[PDB]
């Protein structure tokens, strides 16, 4: 038995009409408390097995969202109770170092294991904070052990993609003015791993001497592979341009029968099926 | 001025009919030295600038192959001589104990920055000792600063894949009993660097109420990317399972005129094309 304590706090926002406002709060205990926040555009989002969360208004509308919330916390011992006020102005009202986003992130793929970079420039007097929000939570960076970082310029800078990494991102800037948070931007996460299959299969023919006869091979997979020929050891593909997925070796006069092989290859794995010219 | 010393010596070697033999031999010197060694099976491989050079004899005959070799290094100051024997035995006369390759490498692709591990399991008596060669020439892991590296296996271990990797490969097991080459393996390393672009456009149409049309878009590129649908704002597609280079949007029953929009998208860019439906 322990009663609860808060290990995060909500602050005091100033928003913009339109825009969204998050308040986050979170306690940690023995045995676990549980945080309650106390309408269509409000939203309550969970974490750390439901003893975080954090309340969510957009967009805002003035001055129906212009009042203090509360974020209580349940616990066998006990319970405790923090507040935390919402302004909301609206555009044609802001002040003039009120936080503007400049550049904002974008919609964007990145392939396993390589690097996201999620930009964002904002400009304000004083110059903003910026922080970062994913699917409605905020990123903790320090939380990732190196992984992931923000640079001088706000960015967001995500090495070693990974499948978790993929969500909705949206910068915050914040400063003595007020809040702003940018046009959201998803993150998507590539995965390739598809072996190789062969799409469109050589024909066999019968031809008479010369003799003309095109062979087709198609192949498909994640990574896409390699397509080449062979005619047992030698191969007729020369390595400085081989073709990836499509592969149509054109014989131009023939005399004599010879089996041809074609060889789809890619990292997930090597496949083989034959033409044979009689 | 200064006169030239071997970095590197041949040594003796027992070969195998049939199969290769390779000697080496490089010397540095102020100015540099160029070295020489002294038929359609005998090739020289000239590296670091030519003072380094080596012989190869494919496919062995014996006993025509069984001489004395000589790698002379030609300089302003003068010259040295450096001698190495060659012995071959044929397969119905081959000791006990001499080098067996169990498992040897085989043709392999590897995405760029990704981890190609060349096999290579060797039996003899004593246990031979792997050394590895690449386009003719050894490779030498300690040069790569810790990139490259030998397992206890045998196995040649490349991490972070790159463009000058790829080449012909084959393990080499040698004992007192001799020197036994495996069949070569070919890396090749891939690099998927070609933006989206669409290969089948979406089509306008005209239609009746209900009115039932399936709109077809499809791009390519490498890496391949993800193709979406939106009507503006709201995206058709979950992300859960999103198709990779062909969505044909099905529509049913329709009875009001509207914009939908095709999304190709891969880490190298996303593209755009509109479907208008009236
Ligand atoms: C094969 O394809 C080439 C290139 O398109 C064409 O010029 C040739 O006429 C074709 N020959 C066939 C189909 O026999
Ligand atoms: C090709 O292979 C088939 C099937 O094994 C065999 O019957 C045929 O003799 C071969 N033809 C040629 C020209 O090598
Ligand atoms: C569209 O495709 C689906 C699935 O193949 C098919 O069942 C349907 O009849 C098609 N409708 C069209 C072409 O209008
Ligand atoms: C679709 O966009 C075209 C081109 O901008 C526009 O002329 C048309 O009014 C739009 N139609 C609908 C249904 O939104
Ligand atoms: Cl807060
Ligand atoms: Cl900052
Ligand atoms: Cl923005
Ligand atoms: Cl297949
Ligand atoms: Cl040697
Ligand atoms: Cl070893
Ligand atoms: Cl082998
Ligand atoms: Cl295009």
């Amino acid at each position: 038995e322990e009663p609860p304590r808060f290990i995060k706090e909500p602050k005091d926002q100033i928003g913009v009409s339109g825009g969204v406002a998050s308040f986050v709060c979170q306690a940690t205990g023995d045995p676990k408390p549980r945080v309650t926040w106390n309408s269509q555009r409000f939203e309550t989002i969970e974490f750390d097995e439901s003893a975080g969360a954090v309340l969510r208004i957009q967009p805002l509308r003035t001055p129906r969202d212009e009042n203090v919330y509360e974020c209580v916390a349940q616990n066998s011992v006990g319970e405790i109770t923090v507040h935390a006020k919402l302004t909301v102005l609206r555009e044609d009202q802001l002040p003039s170092g009120f936080p503007n986003i400049d550049m904002g992130p974008q919609l964007k793929v990145v392939e396993r294991t390589r690097t996201a970079t999620m930009l964002c420039a904002a400009s304000g007097n004083p110059d903003p904070e910026i922080t970062w929000f994913k699917d409605f939570l905020p990123v903790d960076p320090s939380a990732s052990n190196g992984r992931i970082k923000q640079l001088r310029s706000g960015a967001l800078q995500i090495e070693s993609s990974e499948e978790t990494d993929q969500g909705k991102y949206e910068c915050v800037a914040t400063n003595s003015a007020g809040v702003r948070y940018s046009s959201p931007a998803n993150l998507y996460v590539r995965v390739q791993n598809v072996a190789p299959r062969f799409s469109i299969l050589p024909m066999s023919h019968e031809i008479m001497p010369g003799g003309n006869v095109n062979i087709t091979c198609v192949a498909v997979g994640s990574p896409m592979p390699y397509v080449k020929w062979m005619q047992g050891a030698e191969d007729l593909t020369p390595e400085d341009d081989m073709p990836v997925g499509r592969n149509v070796l054109e014989l131009t006069d023939v005399k004599d029968s010879a089996n041809y092989t074609c060889v789809a290859m890619s990292s997930l794995g090597v496949i083989e099926a034959v033409a044979q010219i009689t």
